[PDB]
């Protein structure tokens, strides 16, 4: 039962669900800026963590399809120190002139999730790594390889306003040990400052067919 | 116990109760015209929900016919951004010029109903597919076949 969590997990997997509005007003396309909040429509924040466990500010930008409808496009940028540097999808379908790359969504007639980037996973370039990102993130002795994977398979769109349901990460951060319990299960978990609730393991237990021929050892 | 009702579900079937005024004036079926209020007898408004959940406002509109005594057609219409599109029944027995197409409804000497659209059941044409509506409604995303 370790007294630490000692292993910083950068993020690696990140699950968000979002309800879109389906009366929103429109956007170009091509005019998407980061910079400009009227170019798009919504913009949500969040905390990631690298391979050391420094915090990183991550948003997400939302825009609505303008020429094809029930069709919207999202954008990633990460705010480091140096400052806000845009993310590149690897095979997003949104390039806008400037050369930031998003990923489409689409959405059936009763407002369910359609598709997601043309049916193809969403996967982030590297974070760090110059030779993949034309605006490589300053790790600051992090792994410049990081990559995030994006699961959108909750996202609707309703009438209802703009709403963050859900959102988890894979991320941890150094933490020392709170409490521990027991489940009927047998095993033994252990809840740190972090907020992973790691399983140490189980109880073995063992159990012999006859078990009034055991030999009596002491104690 | 689910914490969300997270299912917009589209208007399907709507129910209407009223009384129709047996003293009201007469007026002529081939005139009927939702755009002039005296054409007809009375307009009522009302809200309906598509698959997405958009609201749209449909507008029922109540002629009493004259060739035939104890004679009422009824027309309807679907009021979204764009304008007030008229919508059409699938068989109803009232054709007027423009071609706005309603359904009769008849009473009894007692005042009790009759028969509606000679016995057929009323269903309208699809909101939103050009193949069968000579104006389809903006969906704006939503079924076009509601």
């Amino acid at each position: 039962i370790p007294a630490e969590f000692g292993k910083p997990k950068q993020t690696a997997n990140i699950e968000v669900g979002v309800n879109l509005p389906a009366n929103g007003d429109l956007k170009d396309p091509t005019q998407f800026d980061f910079s400009d909040p009227d170019t798009y429509n919504r913009s949500t924040s969040s905390t990631i963590y690298d391979s050391m466990g420094q915090s990183y500010k991550l948003t997400t930008y939302y825009l609505k399809d303008q020429t094809q409808p029930n069709t919207w496009n999202t954008y990633y940028t990460v705010t480091d120190k140096e400052g806000e540097k845009p993310l590149n999808v690897a095979a997003g379908d949104a390039q806008t002139p400037t050369g930031h790359v998003g990923h489409t969504m689409k959405f059936n007639n009763d407002g369910t999730l359609a598709s997601l980037n043309n049916g193809q996973p969403i996967t982030s370039v590297a974070l760090g790594d110059p030779a993949t990102n034309t605006t490589p993130v300053d790790m600051n002795g992090a792994d410049p390889a990081q990559t995030l994977n994006f699961g959108l398979g909750s996202a609707t769109q309703f009438a209802a306003p703009f709403e963050l349901t859900k959102f988890d990460e894979d991320g941890a951060t150094t933490g020392f040990l709170t409490k521990v319990d027991f489940d009927e299960n047998g095993s033994v978990m252990g809840t740190y400052s972090n907020g992973e609730n790691v399983t140490l393991g189980r109880v073995a237990l063992v159990r012999v067919p006859n078990e009034q021929g055991l030999d009596k050892k002491g104690g």
